[PDB]
């Protein structure tokens, strides 16, 4: 699916701080938090996080148990399109940011860190999974304000899952959170995108039989 033809997407580096410096107190807490999560994680927590999250219609698994059985991929063509197209806009701004900040992953600072997701090479900051999670919660909360907290608590479950997994530092989650906002604001300022989103609102609220 194709990104929305954004004219001026955000350069995330202008929106985020640098990650902690290797020698900083922040860097020690970051690794602490990742090691503490490794100690505490259970085999069932580890199994659940390794469950394959397919990327195509990922908003459906993200909020299906929150919204009803009415939230059907196959019954919501506009919603399903909008989320796949904006996902690719997410990926277009995220790649440059990762590459730019070039942060070493937890398990590249010490080999004490045994990641349980297949570990990528460097480019730890920001977390694109955290960015995508808060991105969906932000859009879904605009469309269905009635479940705002349920969406944002789900975004936090997904975000932490990456620390528990050992592929991200808490500060990586913090950068993904900030990035999601910049993207949502950039994207929804485009009037053709604002119009597709106004249509998604009618499809989705309609399907869940909600008013206004």
């Amino acid at each position: 699916a194709a990104p929305y033809p954004l004219a001026h997407p955000p350069r995330l580096a202008d929106y985020l701080p640098p990650p902690p410096a290797a020698d900083s107190a922040a860097a020690v807490a970051d690794l602490g938090a990742v090691l503490e999560a490794q100690r505490l994680r259970t085999p069932e927590q580890v199994r659940r996080v390794r469950a394959h999250d397919q990327w195509e219609d990922n908003v459906f698994p993200f909020a299906g148990d929150l919204l009803g059985a009415s939230f059907d991929k196959e019954r919501l063509p506009l919603t399903r399109s909008f989320f796949n197209r904006a996902q690719e806009n997410l990926v277009e701004v995220l790649m440059p940011a990762k590459k730019h900040f070039a942060r070493p992953r937890p398990y590249e600072v010490t080999p004490k860190v045994k990641p349980v997701l297949p570990p990528p090479e460097g480019e730890s900051y920001p977390s694109g999974h955290t960015m995508d999670s808060y991105f969906k919660a932000s859009l879904l909360s605009m469309l269905v304000p009635e479940h705002h907290d349920a969406f944002f608590a789900r975004a936090e479950e997904h975000a932490q899952s990456r620390v528990l997994a050992g592929v991200h530092f808490p500060s990586d989650l913090e950068g993904g959170q900030t990035a999601a906002a910049a993207l949502v604001a950039s994207l929804l300022a485009d009037p053709a995108v604002a119009a597709d989103f106004a249509a998604v609102r009618e499809e989705l609220r309609g399907a869940l039989g909600l008013p206004k």
